């Protein structure tokens, strides 16, 4: 296939498919916390996930997609840099083959063992295909894992991953809870950036969370355990699913917090 995390095909080849790989605010980047600013004018996070309605979960070859009723305003993302209301369409999660490595977005060059997306979608738009062609048509929330104590509110995913091992499958995930994966304070940096993989759409207002979520190593394994490839093909497994920090170029990053 034309784009992965191979040798022959990862981030760095994206470019001859994808000419935007080089473009003027791709994602992820290097969050430098000291040229960071605070913006004393940047809202409080309103994240409204009461009435959130999970789906299903599919291992789509590049990682796994935790999916959402989005036909309707159940679970919403407000406030903070965004304009307007933003539907929860899916979450994912980008990670390592080891604890030393796995985000995307790093903090001072610091890298996590994985980094967790939920990715909404500006009601403004319709739907989520018009949205990825529009400046402002998505606002992704960011949140950083470690590697330590057990995340509760994760593991129901966890052990869903064996009915989903390898490209193409998917189970039903209905009654899952996204708050459980939140940490306890919403500070965040923002930035407006893209798409992590192809076609890497510069559509995407950044939120990410300061504080990471802490998950277990046996958690993690877990996620070592799925595989790129479809059923029936040769075994690769799903691990360093990450594109790498891309050029700043002409963007400030802004803290919520001091
Ligand atoms: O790399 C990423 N960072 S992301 O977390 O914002 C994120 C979110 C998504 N999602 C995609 C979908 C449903 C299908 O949509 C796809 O099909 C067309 C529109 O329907 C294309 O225009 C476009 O390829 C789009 O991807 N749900 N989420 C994919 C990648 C990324
Ligand atoms: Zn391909
Ligand atoms: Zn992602």
């Amino acid at each position: 296939h034309h784009w992965g995390y191979g040798k022959h095909n990862g981030p760095e080849h994206w470019h001859k498919d994808f000419p935007i790989a080089k473009g003027e605010r791709q994602s992820p980047v290097d969050i430098d916390t000291h040229t960071a600013k605070y913006d004393p004018s940047l809202k409080p996070l309103s994240v409204s996930y009461d009435q959130a309605t999970s789906l299903r979960i599919l291992n789509n070859g590049h990682a796994f997609n935790v999916e959402f009723d989005d036909s309707q305003d159940k679970a919403v993302l407000k406030g903070g840099p965004l304009d307007g209301t933003y539907r929860l369409i899916q979450f994912h999660f980008h990670w390592g083959s080891l604890d030393g490595q796995g985000s995307e977005h790093t903090v001072d060059k610091k890298k996590y063992a994985a980094e967790l997306h939920l990715v909404h979608w500006n009601t403004k738009y319709g739907d989520f295909g018009k949205a990825v062609q529009q400046p402002d048509g998505l606002a992704v929330l960011g949140i950083f894992l470690k590697v330590g104590s057990a995340k509760p509110g994760l593991q129901k995913v966890v052990d869903v991953l064996d009915s989903i091992k390898t490209k193409g499958k998917s189970a039903d995930f209905t009654n899952f809870d996204p708050r459980g994966l939140l940490p306890e304070s919403l500070d965040y940096w923002t930035y407006p950036g893209s798409l992590t993989t192809p076609p890497l759409l510069e559509c995407v207002t950044w939120i990410v969370l300061k504080e990471p979520i802490s998950v277990s190593s046996e958690q993690v394994l877990k996620f070592r355990k799925l595989n790129f490839n479809g059923e029936g093909e040769p075994e690769e497994l799903m691990v360093d699913n990450w594109r790498p920090a891309q050029p700043l170029k002409n963007r400030q990053i802004k803290a919520s917090f001091k």
